[PDB]
């Protein structure tokens, strides 16, 4: 009777998740990609048009990953030669196709390995930094103009990230910010002169004879880091003078004093920028408003325009101090930070005055401030019935704080209880996207009176596929532990019958503001777990986790590797005692911190745990980056913090691994967590003389995501679980 | 009744052979080193005499682990605080300790970080390289001579080899010859200036925070190789301001003329000096006899003095050419070279005779030429009985080679049929080492007329240990194939009863000139698998084994890949028709080119093997050494020999090991076997989607042999081998 959800179906995708990515240019319009051909829709009927045939580029002899439309709709970026670098950065080849003439541009095109280009915000001039340095052209088809002449690989950086920044502060590859009508073209810099390279083997294609060192700037904790610049540069200028002029924004004394980070940058206005300064202790930040003087031709920063912005009980922000949310004039701005309670909520600023007020406020968090109009501020939050792991839309009422409404709350409550948003230029309309616990589903409204004007994706298809597998279901609740509740999931195999004992894996992760239960509806190798396998797989988030205040959230401060490891141990006990946990087949495993969680625990010599596997984990602390690792941890000197950075390692326990079943997995070109953190894991094992599994993935990196690799290694574990499961 | 051998018995080294290490000091005496102090012993009547106390060099503060006594017994090296670099080469402290006033030398000593170090052979003279250059000391505390001042890391290098050099060429890591009088000195030089890098990670103590990039010059196959060049110095003409002259003996022309290498240095006399060189396409070497002109202060090399070895089958010698033997008068020498039934024995040259005469015949083959006096010349063969794998010493008069005799052969036929020898100064005395197949047993000979003086050490106290233990038995026979017989090998389980049937692991290595078929007796990991898993650990020496003719051992000359592999899975055929074999449990296992054969025979599709073990496996030929894959492939161009290069990768079959059961092992700082060479067979399997066993060994190089790894990875294999049988 129906088959279950198989391993393959996993591996192959057989049963695929509908998406709806459209694409807003305008607060009436968006395009969406359809494989095909683009078409551009209106949102206010729903009638749309063809915006570029499939065949417009068949002839072209490359194949195209990507384009970009110029805001004023007269040119179309071509990306192509697409070369993945880390998780953000990459490098492409680029042609502009002229949308009125219906021509590709032939002179002057972007360079071959461009490593970023973005229009600017309207019109159509275009910035790209190619070999470090930054560029721009004021028309598509006119010679660029040279902005920075100090790029350097692995040594100076105009305009777009080094490794840490990329990975840790920005979440992305661009360090260039354009000015909201295209004038200014603001950027950073980075010296990684004194900043260590981490070198490991890269194997390549069976044809190279000898293998390739890679080397990259990264700093580990404590290591000398890299320094930052901020420049604005008037683009405006570039016809009357030769070597346009960078003006210099430089610090706030207060950041000067030592190490520290620019940790975000966002226009106010036409000329007006806002910068947040964050030290390399991370409990404090500074942001600088900084207004352009005509006179002058200088930007100047007011201090008493400055906002402090510091923690005492963790570091500044969840992974980094918020950003600002500009009104109009750009006189004031909105912004989520943690109240007197330890709670995230939205507070309210004026530039020249000091304190802020809180607009919202109560025991759950704002997640994002998302839409913001002379009449409201649009945000999501886990406020709806109490649940951290609920997402949904609100509206509060700027003229009284008292007129809040939830739009996404109601729709579905059964279907949708975690939602995302995509606002139109204006905020006229926007694209609700649930993600669970039910199908996805994509629906769009008008902001006038809210109105949900249809339905754009509801996986249908996908839904009369599934009723014809035995699917697993999914529990959300929770614990209570010293009078504090802490939630966790299941995936419970079909047909779960609590009166019989089934074997339980813990899938953990558990690192800071990590959040592991929630309501989002997943096909994942879990799901194939509980299916086929019969198997529960349970996720905790404990002290560390994120999104319920900062009681919980910073209850880890300058001690990774205790209470979250703790309290994942502490969960199965529980579990265990709830009746239909099998006691003696009790599994964790991990990735990436989450690896690392899963070592610590097996390594723990608390006898709950079978078996366990560990992908590309942290080993100690001392290897990993620093921004990401000091934000916790503070510096490894017996002066602050080494003595913690010591005790934390997963090579100290590696005596206790002998009562245990262990897989150890990474991959050799991992340029995050290096391979590295792994070699010590075994090697110490070894010393102590424990037997355990291993399986290292040649050139996959931390995502081991290669379509070959990614297969192979969710099979090998699958091997592994059973096996240690006593069954197929 | 009895336990068995255990896998901890094997890796705790519970049973333990007894050897005796002598050290020839005269023609008369020998040293050994006895763990406290090392004694002189009378080879005549067997007494002995302390010749240094435990105690003499306690409050020295460092561990001392070797030493060296100059020719004229009047000083001691000390070496300390050894650092391994490679499979010879390591660097070492150094102090020198004058034995007549009893005094450690304090003054001009030896630098620290010495890479090599050679007494003169008489005398007290001294020769080391320190930075890459030599240095020459006439007197252990007076100041060094500097030889060269071209030393420079990774790049030139005098007086000791490249890597390449020392694995492959030489087997050590010394490139210095001193004439017989120690009056010259000469040396080669080593010049890896365009010889690419291998380069890979070495992640150290925990404590290191990044982990640092070991590179070493290592020719590819077909890659630059380094140069070299060979000298000559003369160490009486001292000076205090005077760089000795160092006079070059450049090449025959036959190989200046293209890439050659430098593969033998042998002194003649105190004033002719014989170099062998090999071209790079290793089927032509030349011999070179030069005399150092009194009047011209040249070393000068006549051409009608020079001799040729070629191969039209495959290459010259069994690794290399052989090295010669010279008379007292350095006018004639004795040498083993492939005869015309392709039969390596020794030829008698005259130094300006083009041909040479045979003065050994035979369906067998001499393996090495052990000592030369007026009246006879010693050797080890495998005649005895016609078994390749069996090793005795035989002399022949030089004046009627119809007087052959052996002289170990008949000592007991029943426990020793595998020798080696040490003779004294003059060949006086010999010292016999039978190592099977029974417990080894050292004796000592009196050369006049083949007494037998003594037993020096029989091992009986191993042997009353393993009366009590269930030990297996040994079983060395052959097959048939194609009108040619070949040895196999098998360890029997104890009772063996071959009414059942038996799980059936092949042991490989089958490299050419490899042999793991013969009669040493040993305890290792097949011992435990046979004694205490009841599992038959099984050999064979196929196409390309040696010590058997040219015409197996070159069967496989620009053929790697194809009939070695093919042999061993044709053994486990008939293995497995001979009755006592469990057909559905057969594996295979083997390390480094063994490890090359396992992964080819795995991924041959041939359905004979259920699972396999490779350590350390060579994956594609393009990956490992010029000086031994060239050998035996040609270069890997599209004129020569590319095709195969490419046809004999294991990646090419990675698709058929969906059938097998495989474990890859390697370690990641294999300077020898890259652990790219692993890594590229892993991604192949990957990408066709094929499930497999892995553990690379964190810092380990080809040995993997550190005293935690060795042990985990045997109980790893163990684990998967148990696994695999049930
Ligand atoms: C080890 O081997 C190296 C490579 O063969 C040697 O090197 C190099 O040195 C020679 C010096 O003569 C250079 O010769 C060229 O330059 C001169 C003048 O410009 C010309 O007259 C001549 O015709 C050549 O064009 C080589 O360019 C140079 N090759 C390199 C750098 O690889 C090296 O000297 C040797 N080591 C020792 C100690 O001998
Ligand atoms: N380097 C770390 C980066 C990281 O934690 N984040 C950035 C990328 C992915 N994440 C996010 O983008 C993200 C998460 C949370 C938020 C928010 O609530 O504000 C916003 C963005 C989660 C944080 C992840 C990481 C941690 C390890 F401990 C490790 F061993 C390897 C890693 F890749
Ligand atoms: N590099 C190779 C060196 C080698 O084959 N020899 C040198 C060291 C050990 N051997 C010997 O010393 C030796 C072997 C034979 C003789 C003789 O009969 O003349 C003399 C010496 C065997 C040959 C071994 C090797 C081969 C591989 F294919 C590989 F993957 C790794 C290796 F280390
Ligand atoms: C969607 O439909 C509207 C309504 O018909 C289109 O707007 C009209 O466009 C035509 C031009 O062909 C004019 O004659 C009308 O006066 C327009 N009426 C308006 C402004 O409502 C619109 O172009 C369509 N949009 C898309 C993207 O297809
Ligand atoms: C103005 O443009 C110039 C010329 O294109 C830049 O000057 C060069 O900058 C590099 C440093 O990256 C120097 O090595 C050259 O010597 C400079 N030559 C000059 C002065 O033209 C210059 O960087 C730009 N202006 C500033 C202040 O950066
Ligand atoms: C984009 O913003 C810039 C900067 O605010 C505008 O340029 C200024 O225009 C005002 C006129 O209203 C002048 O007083 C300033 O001298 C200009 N500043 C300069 C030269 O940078 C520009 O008008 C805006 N673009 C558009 C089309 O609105
Ligand atoms: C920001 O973090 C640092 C480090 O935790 C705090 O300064 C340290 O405070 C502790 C007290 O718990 C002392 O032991 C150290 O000597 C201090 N080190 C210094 C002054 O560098 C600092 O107070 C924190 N700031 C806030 C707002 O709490
Ligand atoms: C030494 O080996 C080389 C390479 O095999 C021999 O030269 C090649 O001989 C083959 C014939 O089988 C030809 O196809 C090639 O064109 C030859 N290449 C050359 C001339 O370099 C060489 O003859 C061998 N020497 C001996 C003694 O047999
Ligand atoms: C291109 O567009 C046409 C027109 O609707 C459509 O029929 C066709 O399927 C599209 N081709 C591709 C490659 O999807
Ligand atoms: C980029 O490289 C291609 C070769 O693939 C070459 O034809 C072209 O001229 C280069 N320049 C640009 C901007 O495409
Ligand atoms: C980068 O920093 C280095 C090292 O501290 C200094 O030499 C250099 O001037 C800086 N580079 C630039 C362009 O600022
Ligand atoms: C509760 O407090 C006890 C007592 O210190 C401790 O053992 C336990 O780990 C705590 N659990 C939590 C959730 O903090
Ligand atoms: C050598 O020194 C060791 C060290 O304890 C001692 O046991 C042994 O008896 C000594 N042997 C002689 C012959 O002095
Ligand atoms: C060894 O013993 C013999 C026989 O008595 C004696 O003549 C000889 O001198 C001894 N060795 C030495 C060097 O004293
Ligand atoms: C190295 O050896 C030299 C030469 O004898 C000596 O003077 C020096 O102290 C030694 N170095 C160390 C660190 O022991
Ligand atoms: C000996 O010759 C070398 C090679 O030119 C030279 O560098 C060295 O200085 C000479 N010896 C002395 C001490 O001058
Ligand atoms: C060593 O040989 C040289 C050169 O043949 C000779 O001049 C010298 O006398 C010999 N040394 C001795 C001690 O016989
Ligand atoms: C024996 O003959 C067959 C057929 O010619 C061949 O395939 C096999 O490889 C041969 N074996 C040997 C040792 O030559």
């Amino acid at each position: 009777s129906r088959k279950t959800y198989t391993l393959t179906d996993y591996l192959k995708n057989t049963y695929r998740l509908k998406l709806y990515s459209l694409r807003w240019i305008s607060d009436h319009e968006y395009l969406y990609k359809q494989e095909n051909n683009i078409l551009v829709f209106n949102a206010e009927y729903g009638n749309s048009s063809v915006f570029l045939e499939n065949s417009t580029f068949d002839e072209f002899g490359h194949s195209i990953n990507d384009y970009s439309i110029s805001p004023d709709g007269q040119f179309i970026l071509l990306e192509y030669n697409y070369v993945k670098q880390w998780r953000h950065s990459y490098t492409a080849s680029y042609d502009i196709y002229d949308l009125n003439k219906r021509q590709l541009i032939t002179e002057e095109r972007i360079p071959n390995n461009t490593q970023w280009v973005t229009w600017s915000p309207v019109g159509h001039k275009l910035a790209y930094v190619w070999n470090n340095d930054i560029y721009v052209k004021i028309e598509p088809n006119l010679p660029s103009y040279r902005i920075t002449w100090t790029g350097k690989e692995d040594i100076i950086y105009n305009g777009i990230t080094d490794w840490v920044y990329e990975e840790e502060v920005f979440s992305a590859y661009s360090a260039l910010w354009w000015s909201p009508n295209g004038t200014f073209l603001a950027y950073a810099q980075f010296n990684d002169t004194e900043v260590p390279l981490i070198e490991y083997s890269f194997y390549s294609d069976e044809s190279l004879q000898y293998p390739k060192t890679v080397r990259v700037p990264y700093p580990k904790a404590g290591a000398v880091n890299p320094t930052v610049k901020f420049f604005v540069v008037n683009t405006d200028s570039l016809s009357s003078v030769t070597n346009a002029t960078s003006i210099q924004i430089t610090a706030p004394a207060s950041m000067l004093i030592g190490d520290h980070y620019l940790c975000d940058v966002t226009w106010a206005t036409q000329e007006r920028i806002s910068l947040q300064w964050l030290r390399r202790i991370q409990n404090y930040s500074v942001m600088d408003i900084c207004d352009y003087d005509e006179s002058s031709g200088r930007w100047n920063c007011l201090v008493a325009r400055q906002h402090i912005e510091m923690s005492t009980t963790g570091w500044v922000g969840r992974f980094r101090p918020s950003e600002p949310h500009f009104t109009l004039d750009g006189n004031s701005f909105y912004k989520i930070i943690s109240n007197e309670e330890g709670y995230r909520h939205i507070c309210y600023f004026q530039i020249d005055k000091k304190d802020c007020t809180f607009i919202t406020k109560g025991t759950w968090e704002v997640i994002g401030i998302e839409a913001l109009t002379s009449d409201y501020l649009y945000y999501i939050s886990n406020e709806y019935k109490g649940m951290p792991g609920g997402r949904n839309l609100y509206k509060i009422q700027l003229s009284d704080y008292t007129k809040v409404t939830c739009l996404s709350c109601e729709l579905n409550p059964e279907r949708c209880q975690y939602y995302s948003v995509s606002f139109s230029k204006e905020a006229k309309y926007y694209q609700l996207r649930c993600s669970g616990p039910g199908l996805p589903l994509y629906t769009l409204h008008s902001s006038v009176n809210d109105k949900g004007l249809r339905v754009l994706e509801d996986n249908s298809a996908l839904d009369k596929m599934l009723q014809n597998v035995q699917m697993p279901s999914k529990k959300l609740d929770f614990i209570i532990l010293n009078e504090t509740k802490f939630w966790y999931q299941m995936i419970l195999p079909p047909h779960f019958d609590k009166s019989k004992k089934y074997p339980l894996l813990l899938d953990v992760y558990a690192g800071p503001c990590s959040q592991k239960a929630d309501t989002v509806f997943r096909l994942n190798w879990a799901t194939y777990l509980a299916s086929t396998e019969n198997i529960i797989v349970a996720s905790f988030d404990g002290r560390g986790s994120g999104y319920q205040g900062d009681k919980i959230m910073h209850a880890i401060n300058r001690r990774l590797g205790t209470f979250e490891v703790e309290d994942q141990i502490e969960a199965a006990r529980q579990f265990s005692k709830m009746g239909f946990v099998d006691n003696k087949r009790i599994a964790i495993w991990g990735w990436s911190y989450g690896g690392y969680v899963t070592s610590m625990v097996l390594g723990s010599g608390s006898g709950v745990f079978k078996c366990g596997i560990a992908v590309a984990p942290v080993s100690r602390w001392e290897y990993y980056d620093s921004v990401y690792t000091e934000r916790y941890m503070g510096l490894p000197t017996p002066e602050d913090n080494l003595d913690h950075y010591r005790n934390s390692t997963v090579m100290s326990r590696a005596e206790n691994f002998k009562q245990v079943e262990y897989l150890l997995i990474h991959g050799t070109a991992d340029d995050n967590v290096h391979f590295q953190q792994s070699a010590q894991i075994s090697k110490a094992l070894v010393d102590v003389g424990v037997d355990f599994q291993a399986m290292w993935y040649t050139d996959e990196d931390h995502g081991i995501a290669s379509s070959t690799a990614h297969q192979h290694i969710y099979t090998h574990m699958s091997h592994f679980i059973k096996q240690c499961f006593s069954l197929p």
